[PDB]
């Protein structure tokens, strides 16, 4: 038996065998009032205060979200579906701590992707026992508001200020400032990590004056904020929020009344509706994000990150060889996970169309042409490589660089990963290559797991990631310094190193893509 | 309606309609005490409480001041005349706010030129409604005691200590830094900007113990306190002081008594005799100005910028083309607005009596013969050219340039600009060119006004201007950095780089009138 | 009428009239409990308290002291002797402050020289009426204990612990924290300055862990602690203080015994007696100086100075171009002040043997070698030239200039002079030169007095030292800004720049007496 008095009162946990030893296990704490009726949209309220004890014993409803229905029954998609209960009442997090209880441990903070829209802390993917046990860190994830009912924005106005699920989010960072030294932590040592929309998110908490001193520092694999699905601007923000009421038969005169009106509709019907709130969509759409809304966000992010106002940290940040495939299945013509997509230059271009549907036929011209010079060889395979090179750069591994020179050069210490090891166990087909997502389970430590069969090379790679993001946590470093590994150089402009991360040799590259980042980068934002 | 409790009480303001959203003005809300009978010529001395809540909703009295009449009817000239009533109850501030209330916002404090004898914030030119509405700061303006009865100085007495009208802005800082909260202000983010004279006590509040702590950063606008008309020496505050009393019948024999005399006599008899403490002055006389009190200011301000003792801090630091023209009119033989002004040798020569009046034969010959080596065609403008040069280069860019190296030398980061933009709007006559004043309508935004016909690169050049300086406020480094626009460098001693702000083609130059400067600032003054 | 509240109680002044203006004196305020009976030999202890308003309109009671009886008459030795009653009770300091009282002035606290055994700070050439006329600074300066009465050590035993007259001075600099403010002063911008046994104890304040915190800056004029007559060993001091016992007939068993005893001789008695605790003395010797008493010092000053244990702050540190003479008609043969003293080489060596009596035969041939290859003409003035240099190198120059070095190798800015003027109005015969002492009177700015016909160039050159010494307190930095002077650089090892002051040319030179230094600084210590 195990309890611990927080600031809200008593909380139980439960003891876990992890890997011959020991781990506590707080799952589903509550660290916000529940958003529901009148609180709707708007941002956390601070919890009440409770006699009693808490069971922390199961994981806690998953936050109210569509889920995909591509295809049902595969576990390559339905991996990432919620495992619990969807309710609006879900704001609640999970902590697991070394067994016996440390003295001051390093805290790992973990926010999950989903485009803004999906997502939850209790998949599989994110159990945190398995690092607890083995780096005596301790984990903390949390739940936060996604979709309309996270990000709905009508400017200025507080009834729906925007980014509810950020201050959730912060809100969360807040209760581990105040609590978490009962469970042995160190507040003084929280490194955020996440990934995509949660590796966006971790880069927003830097730029964000609230989060400055709610953390220390940070991890973002395969997401930061100034990549394009990232931030919604206030003109489309607008224009989404009034397109929902006239779906919802909302559409009123004052605009608190629109809130109101809103607040009455039942989640399913808000759900229903979101995906329509755009002429058109891609499988990248984001219908309610971040926007800046004067308080969580106080200016544009490009702009703050030009100009230097963030948090001054060690960052730790990477990409995944084939980040672009994944999405390929979700709408490109001639695509499939059940054959090898063989592509023709017309398929291509329809795609362009897809991905690409408000630019101009130049803008898609321009992509064409910097594509489609191979390099060489009659390669049938060569449109359906180009178009998943396509999606990844200019969604992922571009901004995800472009973010990295820009904060290296206000001085702080920047490591750069380039994660190209295709898992053993991958249900998607082998076409589809090293893919988006599937890195974290490397981080979470599942191929320690014996009883699982992943291969002994994935168990060692595993260790050894582990051990870099534990050592990057409590000491600003991501080496591995005991079984002689290759040193991790810090990435600077100029030479822009980074680092491999595969199964067989680990390398120090120089200026990852740099051709398509230029196109990326000064070429196609005129378009 | 709109109701802000400050620290002395309530007060209301109006809501403005801008732009296609709205601003909060407060227009009119007292900082000090008012200065009448046994205040006059003392140190402003601080509010006294309020029941009620006061109505912000108009302007105020400006302070009491002579008019300028030389062109009556003329909209040149006019436009810088006092738009309310004069009166000695002048001491007074306007706040505009963005809507809704922003949570943090950077505040920009404007002080006024005019000689120190002359202007008011309530100037349509001055309007921060506009800075408030595009770029969601804070803008504050005050009205500030000016000439002898701002500036009067008996030396050491604190019946006329001297600088009353820098302690009443002082002062105003002062009230920003207790009450602008309230409004949504940060007081950890102040920017000052001010022109001419205003940009002279810009660069005073630098220089002043009292002032360190009521600002962060500094922009000056054709003007610095080492400008030679900025700074009254004690000999000649003492002769001008005992010269005012003679004239209006005060002379005595205990000082104290003399000031006190001058307290019976009515605003309009010291008004009227302001003019002629001076056996003769130039159209460029400060009769009443600045001096070295030993308390605002602590020593000479050449000594304490030459050895470093001032803020620490950014500073942004431009001058206008053409700022000598508009000084021309007002005294200078066979100039007119009325005609192209061509004139003779005999004339410019004349010209410098007029401008240089206790300044030797040898001393005008050396101005002469500097700036009448052409360059060469017989143009007939090359005389009324060179005289402009001559008042603008020694009165104001000059001083500006050698202000901007002195500062830099310490450390500190500083951007020098060259605006060389004539309005299309300008009713002073095409030869006087980029006239002294012309810059700060663009800095207010006035030509973002759909509906005023500017032009549309007027629109889109003031843009970039007001976004350059809010940047500057917001994060201390003046860029536009969505537009793809000319990068704005550091201005270092050595390289000396400057930005110019043009309608068309904006440039990186070095260094601004580099022959013209070592002669004004290293020749000149020895004579 | 003007009276100041001090922690201690009320104080009236008298007013001045200097050039023109006025200057507040208080003379003889009292820092500490006078120090008779049971407190003689015993560190100062602080001031009672007191009702009524004291009068602090005259110069106080010198300490005890012998007096120079050498030259009875003779202006050039009695302007040094004290000009007030001798006392036990002469623990008191004078406060000259500018008229109107300033708001926040810096501070300069004077230390007078008299070879730790005699002096006052109630000469005429110390009268700070004038720096506080000109400059508008404050100046401090207090009485402390010399002789036996001010550093009798017996060490450990704090009946007399030594250095009593360093901690008289530390108790005045309190004295300055605590009251200053109410005369109008800045206690966080004191400057101490000292010439000759005064200038050593500026160099031990920056060394003594209790002055640290009790002044901003620091000016040595011919002095510093590594000077050889600076700082008495305890051996030595032993086997003066038990000489002593002996000579008065107070030689006991138990040490406190001894003391108790000293404390009932009368003044006189130990007066007469002091001069004969060593077996034989020089007209340099310090029979009662600083010693290491692991109170005031902590340790040897050689090693803190070498391993840069001492307060972090800018210093300016000079000499004067022939410190050495004066001391030549105090006991070396042939030697007079009332004829030219063309000396033999019989007579230099005599001469050596009156300076270094306790140095071996080889030493003395040693200096005789480095000081008489000429250079070359059979000039007469040769050897009394050269025994002047000899002293001067040996006691002033070199310690100032290795003190330098040493200092300023830490990182700290450094500046230093060459006094090379003879004032036009020195009683001393012309050969003597540019003596020891004679640049005072040009720092307090006697020759600004018009009415006391110093020459116009001794005018100009004290307002330009003046200047100097004023900015450097201010300021950090001696530069006269102005009147277009030669720039002082900061003293580098290396480079080792200093400037010359002289009525004619100011020169930035190189290297001073590195010939000579190297023979003092580096062979002469083994032998
Ligand atoms: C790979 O599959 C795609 C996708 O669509 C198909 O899925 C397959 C697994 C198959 O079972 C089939 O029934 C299904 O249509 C194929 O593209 C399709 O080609 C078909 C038939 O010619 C067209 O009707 C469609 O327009 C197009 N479908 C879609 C959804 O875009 C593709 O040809 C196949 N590629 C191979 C074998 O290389
Ligand atoms: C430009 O005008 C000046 C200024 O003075 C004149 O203003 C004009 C607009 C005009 O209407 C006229 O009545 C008025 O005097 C002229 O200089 C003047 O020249 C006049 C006539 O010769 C002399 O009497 C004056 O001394 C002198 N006036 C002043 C006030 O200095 C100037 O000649 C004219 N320049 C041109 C046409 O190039
Ligand atoms: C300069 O004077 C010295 C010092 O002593 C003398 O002082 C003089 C002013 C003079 O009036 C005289 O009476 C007095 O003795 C002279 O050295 C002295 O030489 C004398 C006479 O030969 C010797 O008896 C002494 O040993 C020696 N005196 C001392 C005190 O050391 C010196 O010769 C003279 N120098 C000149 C003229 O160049
Ligand atoms: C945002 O504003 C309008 C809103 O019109 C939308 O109504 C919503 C409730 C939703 O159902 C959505 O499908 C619909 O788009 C957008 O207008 C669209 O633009 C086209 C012209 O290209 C018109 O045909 C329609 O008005 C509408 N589309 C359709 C298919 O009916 C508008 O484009 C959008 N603004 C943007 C994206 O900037
Ligand atoms: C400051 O002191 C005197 C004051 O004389 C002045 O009296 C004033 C009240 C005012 O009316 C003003 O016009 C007048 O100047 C100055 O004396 C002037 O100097 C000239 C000699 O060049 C004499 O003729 C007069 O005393 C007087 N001028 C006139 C036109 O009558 C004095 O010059 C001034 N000091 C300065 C500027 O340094
Ligand atoms: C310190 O200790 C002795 C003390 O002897 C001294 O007695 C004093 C009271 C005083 O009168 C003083 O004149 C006398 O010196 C020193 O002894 C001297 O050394 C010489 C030998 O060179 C002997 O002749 C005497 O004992 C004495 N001198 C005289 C002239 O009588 C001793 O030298 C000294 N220690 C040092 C300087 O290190
Ligand atoms: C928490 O679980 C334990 C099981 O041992 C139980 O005793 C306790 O009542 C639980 N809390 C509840 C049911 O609210
Ligand atoms: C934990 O470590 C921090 C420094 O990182 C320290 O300040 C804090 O007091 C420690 N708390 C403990 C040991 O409980
Ligand atoms: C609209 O209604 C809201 C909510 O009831 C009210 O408080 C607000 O003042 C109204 N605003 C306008 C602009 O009519
Ligand atoms: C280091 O070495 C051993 C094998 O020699 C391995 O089992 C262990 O997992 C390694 N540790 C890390 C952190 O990789
Ligand atoms: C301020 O203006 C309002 C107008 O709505 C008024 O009610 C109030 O009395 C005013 N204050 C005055 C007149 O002092
Ligand atoms: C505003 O920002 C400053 C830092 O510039 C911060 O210290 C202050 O507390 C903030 N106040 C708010 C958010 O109300
Ligand atoms: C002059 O009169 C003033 C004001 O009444 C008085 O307080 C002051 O002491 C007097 N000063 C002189 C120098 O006569
Ligand atoms: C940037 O670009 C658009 C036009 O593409 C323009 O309307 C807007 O005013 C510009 N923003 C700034 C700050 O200049
Ligand atoms: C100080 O001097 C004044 C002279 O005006 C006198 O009134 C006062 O009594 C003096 N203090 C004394 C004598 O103790
Ligand atoms: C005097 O100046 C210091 C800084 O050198 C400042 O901290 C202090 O408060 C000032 N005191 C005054 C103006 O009374
Ligand atoms: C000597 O006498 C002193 C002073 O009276 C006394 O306090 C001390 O204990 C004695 N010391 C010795 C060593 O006899
Ligand atoms: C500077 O210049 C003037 C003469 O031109 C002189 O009288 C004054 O004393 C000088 N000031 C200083 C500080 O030397
Ligand atoms: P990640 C899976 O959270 O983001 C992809 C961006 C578009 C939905
Ligand atoms: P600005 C118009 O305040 O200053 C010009 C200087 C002389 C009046
Ligand atoms: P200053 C005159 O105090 O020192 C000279 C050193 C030996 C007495
Ligand atoms: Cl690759
Ligand atoms: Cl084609
Ligand atoms: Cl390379
Ligand atoms: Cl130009
Ligand atoms: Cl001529
Ligand atoms: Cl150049
Ligand atoms: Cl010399
Ligand atoms: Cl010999
Ligand atoms: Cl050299
Ligand atoms: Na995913
Ligand atoms: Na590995
Ligand atoms: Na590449
Ligand atoms: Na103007
Ligand atoms: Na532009
Ligand atoms: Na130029
Ligand atoms: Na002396
Ligand atoms: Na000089
Ligand atoms: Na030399």
């Amino acid at each position: 038996d195990i309890i611990i008095a927080t600031k809200n009162g008593k909380v139980r946990g439960m003891q876990l065998t992890v890997f011959g030893g020991t781990v506590t296990a707080f799952l589903g704490i509550p660290y916000a009032q529940p958003p529901l009726g009148r609180l709707r949209f708007k941002k956390p309220q601070s919890l009440t205060k409770w006699s009693d004890i808490w069971n922390a014993t199961k994981y806690a409803n998953s936050c109210c979200q569509n889920i995909d229905q591509s295809f049902p029954g595969f576990h390559g998609s339905e991996m990432w579906n919620p495992n619990t209960d969807l309710s609006e009442d879900c704001l609640y997090l999970n902590v697991w701590i070394p067994a016996p209880k440390p003295k001051n441990a390093t805290v790992l903070i973990w926010i999950y992707g989903g485009g803004f829209q999906t997502g939850t802390s209790s998949l599989h993917v994110y159990d945190g026992k398995f690092l607890a046990r083995v780096e005596r860190v301790i984990v903390v994830s949390m739940n936060y508001r996604v979709g309309a009912l996270g990000f709905l924005a009508l400017p200025g106005n507080p009834e729906a200020p925007g980014n509810m699920g950020l201050f959730d989010q912060q809100l969360a960072l807040q209760w581990v400032q105040k609590n978490i030294a009962a469970f042995g932590g160190n507040p003084k040592s929280v490194t955020l990590f996440g990934e995509s929309a949660g590796a966006a998110s971790v880069s927003l908490h830097l730029l964000s004056p609230g989060s400055h001193s709610l953390f220390t520092r940070a991890i973002l694999q395969s997401g930061s904020f100034n990549a394009p699905w990232a931030v919604t601007s206030l003109y489309e923000a607008r224009n989404r929020t009034l397109n929902l009421a006239k779906l919802t038969g909302c559409s009123r005169e004052n605009e608190t009344e629109i809130i109101k009106c809103l607040r009455n509709k039942d989640p399913q019907e808000i759900l229903l509706n979101e995906a329509f709130v755009v002429p058109y969509g891609t499988p990248l759409s984001v219908n309610f994000g971040p926007t800046v809304d004067g308080d969580f966000l106080t200016d544009m992010p490009d702009i703050l990150l030009e100009l230097g106002q963030f948090k001054k940290t060690q960052i730790l940040v990477g990409v995944n060889k084939d980040e672009g495939t994944a999405f390929l299945v979700y709408g490109a013509p001639g695509f499939s996970k059940d054959n090898n997509s063989i592509i023709t230059r017309k398929e291509f271009q329809e795609g362009l169309k897809i991905f690409f549907p408000g630019v101009s036929e130049f803008g898609k011209e321009s992509i064409l042409f910097h594509y489609t010079d191979w390099v060489d060889d009659q390669r049938p395979e060569n449109y359906r490589e180009a178009l998943g090179d396509v999606v990844g750069d200019y969604n992922f591994i571009c901004p995800a660089l472009e973010f990295t020179k820009k904060f290296s050069e206000w001085g702080n210490n920047a490591f750069f990963y380039y994660f190209e090891h295709r898992s053993s166990k991958l249900p998607w087909p082998e076409w589809m290559g090293v893919m988006h997502g599937y890195e974290i389970e490397f981080v979470f430590g599942l191929p320690l797991e014996r009883r699982d069969q992943y291969t002994k090379a994935e168990e060692i790679l595993s260790r050894s990631i582990v051990k870099r993001w534990a050592n990057f946590a409590k000491y600003g470093n991501p080496q591995e310094t005991q079984n002689q590994s290759t040193s991790w150089p810090v990435f600077k402009s100029t030479e822009q190193k980074y680092l491999t991360l595969n199964t067989e040799s680990t390398r120090i590259m120089t200026k990852l893509r740099a051709q398509q980042c230029r196109f990326w980068t000064s070429f196609f934002p005129k378009v």
